[PDB]
């Protein structure tokens, strides 16, 4: 079993709890909505390796954590998640880009734009928008809903791919 060590990051609101939970719940608590960062572990096989996913759940920017560093030193891939609906969050993935370069002091750092609440109409940031963006940093963007499940798995396997591929 390959364990990979990955870290969701992003603006308050934007989703980070829902979708740490729709990949790791096993459902034996119906609800669960979590109030503080906490990490998570999923076994899960991804093309054929079995894998121990421990997941850290953040906070975001502006809510203080003594271990955030740290955070980022462990964490080998990093899921940049913003809201399609709320153009603050998509740019504020800057500031958490710049945070992880800063922290990891390298450029080609595994990551994943996530675009999540992709099951709301009220749209602000268009896909191409985000997938310029991705592009530029030179990695895939993935748009997801926690409420549908749309995409989770998806976001996820493809980081464990970013880093088995770095
Ligand atoms: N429509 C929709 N709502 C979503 C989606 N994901 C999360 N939400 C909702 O958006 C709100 C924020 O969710 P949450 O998981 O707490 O986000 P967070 O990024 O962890 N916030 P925090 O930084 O404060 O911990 C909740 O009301 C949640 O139900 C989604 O994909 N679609
Ligand atoms: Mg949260």
């Amino acid at each position: 079993m390959t364990e990979y060590k990955l870290v969701v990051v992003g603006a308050g609101g934007v989703g980070k709890s829902a979708l740490t939970i729709q990949l790791i719940q096993n459902h034996f608590v119906d609800e669960y909505d979590p109030t503080i960062e906490d990490s998570y572990r999923k076994q899960v096989v991804i093309d054929g390796e079995t894998c121990l996913l421990d997941i850290l759940d953040t906070a975001g920017q502006e809510e203080y954590s003594a271990m955030r560093d740290q955070y980022m030193r462990t964490g080998e891939g990093f899921l940049c998640v913003f809201a399609i609906n709320n153009t603050k969050s998509f740019e504020d993935i800057h500031q958490y880009r710049e945070q992880i370069k800063r922290v990891k002091d390298s450029d080609d750092v595994p990551m994943v734009l996530v675009g999540n609440k992709c099951d709301l109409a009220a749209r602000t940031v268009e896909s191409r928008q985000a997938q310029d963006l991705a592009r530029s940093y030179g990695i895939p963007y993935i748009e997801t809903s926690a409420k549908t499940r749309q995409g989770v798995e998806d976001a996820f396997y493809t980081l464990v791919r970013e880093i088995r591929q770095h």
